[PDB]
């Protein structure tokens, strides 16, 4: 199978011809040969999508709405395609891809459902005979820079409400994860979207991430990745000020309380820990539980992590966990586990693996000096901490460089509250898991996890300004010449 | 000052920096002493920083109505200072008595407009696509916040950046112009007079590179509101992108000023005059290149040119009527002299001005010009004005948009086609039909586009960059999940 | 034809059994049976949309969005029915009823677009430790009220935007256009809408209409029609404290100044003044020009009227002109041309009547005590008025009880905003007819002519109550006893 | 020397008709005041219609000008106000320093919001169509106000109407008249322009119902009972004008099992009976989960015991005033006469001596109660115990009223559900039935009244929404179709 680029209108090669066979990560078979795409190739993105942009951003938002929602009618008709996809090429069990898939169409329908609706402001003027209003306008052309864990549902809640209040796109998947980000081109060209509107580069971050968030065309970038490359990408956008959207990692806390029903806490924790083998920016990655329920909870916590099934997730659709994306994030996983080990935590229960796959590895008796209580752990290694009441679990909570999404379980509304209130996070959820999220409410995060706010009209808020328009009606003396 | 020293202000006290070192701050006009100034360094800043992260949850945690009470406390602490504030503007700015009374103003209807709004940030209540969840988003300040500010408007620049911020829950960080210490102090002394708690509000007397740097890379500071060039505002996002703060940059404008043929073309001239030249085109949004319909031209610039004549250039302690007063030093007389010199040199005809003298510098306007001339590539934030003569009003929106700024802009015209279109096709974040490019309110979202910065200042819209939305959710019915799939 | 109620789910005749003929205002010929219902058809539907109301209230937006978008799908295949019905039962033009049907594809849209969106608000407290919000109920059961010239796009901009926010229905459309009332009944069948949340009942308005303003388990009803009838609904509707959206008559100015494009602006005033024979409530129904073209407009106003087409509507898709909905209205018409007549106007052309059909009368020589400057006119006779200069033109358009929308054509962007500004109007402008519709914006007007607006939001601001809603997260000492 | 305000100047009325206003404690007079008919109302509505529109043409600030002048008046006037509240309308010290505090609070929220209305810019489905939203006011504005908050509720409708430009015809309830007056000399010492303000004091079916029916007035802003409401709507209906009307509530304040029974004794005395329950949101129907409904009502009849009634102007600590006048007192007999008829347990008070009323409460009743079925405007309140949330629930909904409701529990989701379910136009968790801030929307639904009043919600009473669009192209049109 052969992927292309998809640049002004045409599926094309790279220019230099340059390409790169992609492996599954369930077993090492091949998947496909994609674009080695260089700098020449993301520049006449940027130039396609600048010359479309004057007459995407200047037809009626109606116009923009009709596109999106036919580009929601193709989505339907692909949804196996995709999710064929999410599995074989980013490792994602059944029930996690259909949940991409489910959610990816909310995401297209939502930014069509609000491109007509976004408003600016008539405001009082402190002046006599004098008009005055805000408008909305779109920034221009865009960058959209994508991971490879949810490529699919992160990619299109980007590009569907970047397109919908007027802006162009350059889009760059991961490169893990290039044939989604090439179905999703191919949806977009079956959607009839004018060329150069939306434009697909595959290729290296370093080379062609770097020459979309130098090129002085690009406007916005809207990235989603490591707070490493953020801020490296937010260096790099300065030189030619263009504003940045970043969504960066967490360490979300999950705090159980004494009064929760335990075993549903348990089932919760499991959950929001380890879905996706807990490769989401919003697992749960630090658990923290009251000491009174502590036993009972890690009990039972663990007696369903072993319930949990690992398979390849193409063989049937209740497999629970599948492989991580490559062997780099198995590495990764071992050294949390030997810093673990070696700092005298007790490994309760996994830590096994062959090929890319992994048993989750659960610690207890772990203080803030370990790995996996310090960095973002991606990946299916998780510690249990307990404290002895809710000022330690606060403490705990926000002893992190992180602050994106968290939680809290229990049944006390001043606790539930307070706990909200004092936690650092961007996102809070009180009874449920840390990873809710919805099309339209403000997704994003604090400190290390990033700055602004995706879903719905705080995307739009994301790639438009502000522009103060007045009117005076009247004539009036100036202070200069005096003499006059 | 004639009875107080000039020095920092950190956590509620008026200190010496801690090298002890200073440097003496002198009027443009004469150069005269007007006072020594801290000249602070990276431990004062840090002391400042440290003072604010400090001050930080007992502020943000009052109620907001709480703190409207203290900026209204400080906006009758400010209207007993005024004076003092005018006077300062005038001998260490070098502003006119006119100019400085404008700031003056203006100042006081952002400190009353910042304590106005205080109470009424909102956030939203939002629909669910789950069942039995509430879903709903909150306003949460972003904490301590760096205020880096320039010298043309240093008060009314600071403090929309200050009341503002404040208001909503930030404590503060200020670090005013090298050029204009003494208005800084001046609103360290109002705010010490208001009563604001200790650490909450800080002043420090530095240079930019070195306290202001001090300022943007620290990790306890989580925004930079800056005021100031535009190769200032790139070197200062670079240096945020390290701590992921975030950044306000209102950086340089090179604002078009379009004058089409239907106009009353003495009003447009004596317009265009105040547009181009109040503070010596020491604004941001000057009308900095001026852009004329052929067939008024020749009126216009007879016309403009008459009233430049009038123009009186004096020492602005003389009296209430001096027109402008001097540059704010003499590096800005030595780049206006360069303005001057390489339009003339490119073939462009001085119609008026030109003479210069000690830190004064008078109007000096060009026709004839290309788009190559440094008068049409650059911000001239002095008093050398370019005049552009266009054949019709495609022609008239090319040369508007053929520059790397975006601020503000307008057009001057009776026809309502003409106008919006002219308003619609021009590249700025702000825009004015029949009125000056400068216009400003205080509870506008004010800034530019392209090299002109990001973000916008004034009311709420300075409280959307000072503020974070958090997203929390209360699920009230338990559920089942996918993972294990064996129960 | 089958013509039936539809109440809790079923189609079925009225209680009584009662039935009327409805026939063609073209040819006078039978169109259908249609029910004649009674108090007890109007109460039996009105429980039923109250037993339907707190399931369809609390389930999700996204779902109420979900029957809105089917009832989107249903509509699109039924356009061709909607389009015959309103052209011989109604009367309208092929044109007419064209744009009709193409708005409302867009009602119903727009109301599916926004259902997820209605926000509320959180609030800063001025106490401490008080969470402060404010939430948004759907108000009940709404009664719809409507009339006979453009009844479909009047009933579904109504019906859809009130539906789409939680609240179910009761319907009865006006006597003459029963058929298009029922066609909307099979639309929301076809669409699967639960049982009891949509209810159509056909009959008489003081019959079936004021039960429905007086019944106890109405929340609200939203209405359009006459001036006069809107008056007694709202003092019917207030035994019940139900609150009203009133729609009312328009007798809207077109303003015309001397710096204009003459012809345009005649073949502008033609359309504005006289399509659907100038029954539209924001028809321009008084034509105020500058005296400095006044005699170039009235001549080319006038040649542009004398091309207008009177026909059979059924012919051709090209008639400009069908007849007007009853006997009545031409009475009403030959009413207004006797007076006008009699006060010194001076005919110009048209008058002539035969059957229901009538030509545009067109009055010049007119002052203000004429009945067609005092009163609304919803048919097809005109004055144009010639007046001095700008301050002239706002006082003859002030100079009316009504208040709807209004309009000025000029190149000048001081007098287009003065005057804009002076006319005491709900809805203005600049340059464009006074009947500029679309399906999001505020549509309403002040004075004689109503109370409220219409459209997007709007109509969901009239079909909702703000809730205020604390949470105080400390306790603290009381005032008494203060001895405690 | 009380009279009305109109066009700048206090005048007496037409005729020249007054009456004496006495105090509800010991009948003392306290002045003699105007009792106007329609011409003096007439002539309050002409000189606000012709102030109109100089006043709505200003720029905000300079109405916000004006509002921060009437607040430096204000805060000079607070003795004042504070001492005829008190004699006039029975108010205890604690109770009218609550009011002017929270009055002061009010007028300058009206102040700081009048620059910040704004309207909106759309997105047009049409090509070279500028689509815009413009605030207007929507002219003369009636207002007309009940006893028992008289400044609060007054200032708090007319402050707000005001700001955005509005003009005022105010006519407060005639027990409350030199409350009234006070207001037009803080807002003739203001110096706000001529008719942009009139007081006219007299009768609800003479003065009231004229402001009702004029065709020059655009909106009434009515507080008081249910009935006058139905009444003043069913008027307004005849020019198209528009109301607000907060009507009456029965309030229910719910109390569950897991409570901290004490603490909620002590906030449902304070929410039942503060103003001797004379509030639109007191706490008018006390409803308790059973397992801790014996401790409740005992400590809850305790406290209550505890109450100090005496004449308000003794000292600073009285716990409450009389009632409004004999009148009141006379309906409160009838309501605890109709429940011990009915079988009700008076667990204390009932007395009454003058215009003073001891706080009566009652358990054992049931549905048919004049107490549970009506308004108790005053302090008779029943206590009714129930088994589970759901009957809770039943209990606090059975009532044709919706103003506000509280729940009292330590339970996040008996709480929400609760809250939920509760039919009110308002609803407080862990707090009392009468919170009310100067900025957040207060009104309610079924028979308390429709709209909303406090802040920007206030001015979406008194403004309406104007489209305003410029086309920038010119079009075909469709007829004659030949062209
Ligand atoms: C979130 O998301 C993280 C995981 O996702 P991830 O592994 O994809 O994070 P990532 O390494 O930061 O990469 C995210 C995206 O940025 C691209 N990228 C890397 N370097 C770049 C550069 N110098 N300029 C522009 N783009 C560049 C990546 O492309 P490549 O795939 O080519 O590296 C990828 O498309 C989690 O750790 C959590 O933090
Ligand atoms: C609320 O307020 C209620 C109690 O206060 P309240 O005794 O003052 O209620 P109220 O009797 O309804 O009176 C409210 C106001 O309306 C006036 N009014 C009476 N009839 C009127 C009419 N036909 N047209 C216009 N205005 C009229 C009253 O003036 P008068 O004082 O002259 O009657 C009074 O100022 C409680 O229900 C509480 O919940």
């Amino acid at each position: 199978m052969k992927v292309a680029n998809y640049i002004n209108g045409e599926f094309k090669e790279p220019s230099t011809g340059a390409f790169q066979v992609k492996t599954s990560p369930v077993d090492g078979s091949k998947i496909a040969e994609v674009p080695r795409s260089g700098r020449e190739d993301a520049r006449e993105a940027i130039d396609s999508a600048f010359e479309a942009l004057k007459a995407w951003a200047n037809i009626p938002a109606i116009r923009r709405a009709e596109y999106l929602y036919k580009m929601l009618e193709v989505f339907r008709q692909m949804k196996e395609d995709f999710m064929k996809i999410l599995t074989v090429e980013g490792g994602g069990t059944y029930r996690k891809v259909w949940g991409e898939v489910v959610f990816t169409e909310r995401l297209i329908q939502n930014a069509a459902e609000l491109a007509r609706h976004y408003q600016g402001r008539v405001l009082q003027s402190d002046s006599e005979s004098t008009i005055s209003v805000v408008f909305k306008r779109s920034k221009g052309v865009v960058g959209v820079i994508t991971p490879w864990n949810y490529p699919l549902s992160i990619s299109m809640k980007k590009i569907a409400h970047t397109l919908a209040v007027g802006n162009t796109v350059v889009y760059k998947p991961a490169s893990d994860t290039p044939v989604t980000g090439w179905l999703i081109a191919q949806m977009v060209a079956k959607a009839g979207l004018p060329k150069g509107v939306f434009n697909l580069v595959i290729g290296p971050g370093p080379v062609v991430g770097e020459e979309i968030v130098t090129h002085k065309r690009v406007a916005h970038v809207t990235f989603t990745g490591e707070s490493s490359t953020g801020r490296e990408i937010a260096a790099k956008a300065a030189g030619t000020l263009k504003t940045v959207t970043l969504e960066l990692g967490g360490s979300d806390p999950l705090i159980i309380l004494d009064d929760v029903d335990v075993d549903y806490a348990a089932r919760l924790a499991v959950f929001a820990s380890l879905f996706h083998q807990g490769q989401i920016c919003t697992s749960a990655k630090r658990i923290i539980v009251h000491k009174a329920v502590a036993d009972k909870f890690i009990e039972r916590y663990v007696h369903y992590v072993k319930m949990l099934r690992i398979d390849d997730p193409r063989k049937d659709e209740k497999v629970d966990l599948g492989p991580l994306i490559n062997e780099r994030q198995v590495a990764l996983m071992k050294e949390f586990v030997d810093d673990a080990v070696s700092r005298g935590g007790r490994l309760l229960i996994g830590g096994r693996s062959w090929g890319n796959f992994f048993e989750p590895a659960i610690f207890v008796d772990v203080d803030r000096n370990f790995r996996i209580m310090r960095e973002e752990v991606f990946g299916p290694v998780r510690p249990i901490v307990v404290v002895e009441n809710d000022d330690q679990a606060v403490e705990v909570a926000n002893d992190t460089d992180y602050g994106l999404s968290g939680a809290v379980l229990t049944n006390n509304v001043n606790r539930a509250f307070r706990i909200a209130e004092a936690v650092e996070s961007g996102m809070f959820h009180i009874n449920d898991v840390t990873f809710l999220e919805e099309s339209h409410v403000p997704f994003g995060g604090i400190k290390a996890s990033g700055v602004g706010r995706e879903g719905g009209e705080w995307s739009f808020h994301e790639t438009t300004y502000d522009r103060w328009v007045t009117v005076t009606l009247r004539t009036r003396r100036f202070p200069i010449p005096s003499a006059l």
